[PDB]
């Protein structure tokens, strides 16, 4: 499976005219909302920016703006969404989380975790080109302990390159962990931390399997076993993302749309997030682990304008 999107560019984009209709959509009262998605949710992101200025060079006026007056709810989170510039979402998201004492640690988690140390360097730089602070000093002002270090761990987007898999390190790396973990009277956080937070990804992979064998353990249980709280969610998000992406993506979108109240906001962000990358590879997953598709869990679970954009926007049939 090559990295696959829900998303691609329009051929025979005219941006002109995909402008005259979001104006016709607005102008005048009352919204066409249907209009809106079904050019929106079929156009790609860098499209949506050429749009986005061609309606401001035709008409003055400012196209995000606008839909914000004109449209409310699940539906207009979703839209604003959608029009945020790639390059600066995971930033957005990220600067919404980072509220002191109410940081929405969840979101730093999965952000953090499962993005490439390629994302997070290009992360950096818009957040800071668009905020005028750094990432990493607004991440340690609104975080502490282990957690922290973690996070920080991530945020220098160093992690060892996936090269030739020295295999004698293999089963070094499986020992240090067991011995830190299992073996230990309590745990030794800062050796996992460096393990799982800096050795290249395919490394990894086969310390897992090496961890299994030589513990009877998944890497995973020994994680729920020896570290709580936010540290544990992060640990498990980073784990789960060396051994798919995609899977882990799959399970948030899952949780989001299971228990008590709907996680709009996690449904949203990864289905954007996510939507010109490998969300086609993250419904492979859902399938495969959830025996639904994405498609039913989002029509059973949203309605509107709102569920007929997800819908639009996650595609597949079964």
């Amino acid at each position: 499976m090559a990295l696959r999107g829900t998303v691609t560019d329009f051929s025979g984009f005219d941006g002109r005219a995909d402008a005259e209709v979001l104006r016709k959509a607005m102008k005048g009262l009352g919204t066409d909302e249907d209009s809106i998605l079904n050019l929106l949710t079929a156009r790609s992101n860098a499209q949506r920016q050429q749009i986005a200025e061609e309606f401001k060079t035709l008409f003055g006026r400012d196209l995000v703006n606008d839909m914000k007056s004109e449209l409310t709810g699940k539906f207009e989170k979703l839209i604003v969404a959608l029009m945020k510039p790639s390059r600066l979402y995971d930033a957005y998201e990220l600067k919404h989380a980072l509220k002191g004492a109410g940081t929405d640690e969840k979101v730093l988690t999965e952000i953090i975790a499962s993005r490439t140390p390629e994302e997070l360097r290009a992360i950096k730089q818009a957040y800071e080109e668009e905020y005028g602070s750094n990432l990493e000093d607004d991440v340690v002002g609104d975080t502490s302990g282990y957690y922290q270090r973690m996070l920080v761990v991530l945020l220098q987007a160093n992690r060892d390159p996936d090269c030739a898999i020295d295999d004698a390190q293999v089963e070094l790396d499986a020992q240090a962990l067991f011995q830190a973990g299992e073996l230990k009277w309590g745990t030794d956080e800062e050796k996992f931390i460096t393990i799982l937070g800096t050795r290249s990804v395919s490394h990894l992979r086969r310390v897992f399997d090496k961890y299994m064998t030589i513990s009877g353990f998944q890497i995973e249980e020994t994680i729920d076993r020896e570290t709580s709280g936010n540290l544990e969610n992060l640990l498990l998000a980073v784990v789960k993302s060396i051994r798919s992406i995609p899977a882990y993506l799959a399970e948030t979108l899952y949780y989001a749309m299971k228990g008590a109240g709907t996680d709009d906001h996690t449904l949203i962000r990864v289905i954007v997030s996510r939507s010109e990358i490998d969300l086609f590879n993250i419904r492979k997953e859902f399938r495969k682990n959830f025996a639904t598709s994405l498609y039913s869990m989002i029509k059973g679970d949203t309605s509107g304008d709102y569920k007929k954009a997800l819908l639009l926007l996650s595609g597949g049939e079964d």
